[PDB]
């Protein structure tokens, strides 16, 4: 709900780098 992925879904790099 309050956690949109406007850029969370478009990002396929830093995402898999977060952890």
């Amino acid at each position: 709900c309050f956690l949109p992925k406007l850029f969370a879904k478009i990002t396929k790099k830093n995402m898999a780098h977060i952890r």
